[PDB]
């Protein structure tokens, strides 16, 4: 009916695959933009069976973007960050077309426009800066999301649930506050904010206050649950502010980043400002799981542990 038409890059990612499914949820027409040779043959199937229209291309096909664009009326990218400056080739058709009605580009981390990192991650998220720079310059209308940590991922990271392990690693002195979301509502909510004029160029903060805590209370919660105490085992500060100086691109990222949402508490070292817009707040039908109900998911059905692309 009256839907958004919405595209997608990077559906079949480990975060685009939620977008993908929050869309056709919401009853949103979606295009899946995937390349010819992507293993993610039976992910796409799957897409195919739930109402999605797959497109297989490569982000090099300049006409074919343009022709697709030209049939939707959201973009949104969740690409990985190798890929971000490819986002000049979507941003690009997107100019050209000229019909696009919002446009999300790959952010869905820390909010890069008021937070700094070590070299080795402020290389990256300067990047992402760089095509928001663009799209203001362009007068593209847009959406920026800081979804803050995927709590999948960093359940899976920091507690290592699937090893039965006496002794748990904590960086740095494991007191700085940290936000976590779930995956599957990072996927909804944001699919509900590219078409919510409360969120028409403004970035949206995914911070609800059932889901902000720090590596030790999270480990405690976790030993509480599981019935089990373990040894925590800390890496100095200084300790992985040196590793990022001497360790080879790309394994010293992940230590960079580590240190920027565990150490510096990035996720939650800031106010809100006045044009932000936290989205917990905008939905009364919807609420975010939350890091009690995501601990009980792990100990009943805990999702597989992921490791992003760098
Ligand atoms: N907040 C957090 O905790 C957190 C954690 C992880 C990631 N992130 C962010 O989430 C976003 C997406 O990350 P992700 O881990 O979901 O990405 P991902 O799964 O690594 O990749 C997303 C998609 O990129 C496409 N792709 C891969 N290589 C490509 C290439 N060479 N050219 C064109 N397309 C290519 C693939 O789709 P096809 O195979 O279909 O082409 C892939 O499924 C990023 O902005 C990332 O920084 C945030």
């Amino acid at each position: 009916g009256m839907k958004s038409k919405i595209l997608i890059f990077g559906g079949t990612g480990y975060i685009g695959n939620h977008m993908v499914k929050g869309s056709l949820k919401l009853g949103h027409p979606t295009y899946v933009f995937t390349r010819p040779n992507s293993s993610k043959t039976t992910l796409l199937d799957e897409f195919q069976s739930l109402g999605a229209i797959i497109v297989k291309g490569e982000l090099d096909e300049h006409e074919k973007l343009v022709e697709l664009m030209k049939k939707v009326d959201v973009v949104i990218s969740a690409l990985a960050f190798p890929q971000i400056l490819d986002q000049f080739k979507i941003l690009e058709a997107i100019k050209v077309a000229g019909n696009i009605k919002r446009f999300l580009p790959s952010d869905f981390g820390v909010e890069e426009d008021r937070i700094n990192a070590l070299p080795p991650f402020e290389a990256l998220i300067e990047r992402k800066r760089m095509i928001r720079r663009a799209i203001e310059e362009a007068n593209i209308p847009y959406t920026y999301v800081s979804a803050n940590c995927f709590a999948s991922y960093f359940i899976n990271y920091l507690l290592r649930p699937y090893d039965p392990k006496d002794e748990i690693t904590v960086y740095g002195t494991g007191e700085a506050k940290f936000a976590m979301n779930y995956e599957q509502d990072i996927g909804l909510y944001t699919i509900k904010v590219a078409t919510d004029p409360r969120a028409l160029n403004r970035v949206v903060i995914y911070r609800p206050s059932t889901n902000i805590i720090t590596q030790l209370e999270l480990i405690s919660r976790w030993e509480k649950k599981i019935g089990k105490k373990f040894k925590k085992i800390h890496v100095p500060e200084e300790e992985i502010v040196a590793l990022t100086k001497e360790l080879p691109e790309p394994e010293n990222i992940p230590i960079a980043i580590l240190h920027c949402l565990f150490i510096d508490g990035a996720t939650m070292s800031y106010d809100f400002k006045e044009n932000d817009v936290e989205a917990s707040t905008l939905y009364p039908e919807l609420k975010f799981t939350t890091i009690d109900e995501l601990l009980d998911i792990f100990v009943h059905d805990p999702p597989p542990p992921a490791s992003a692309a760098f």
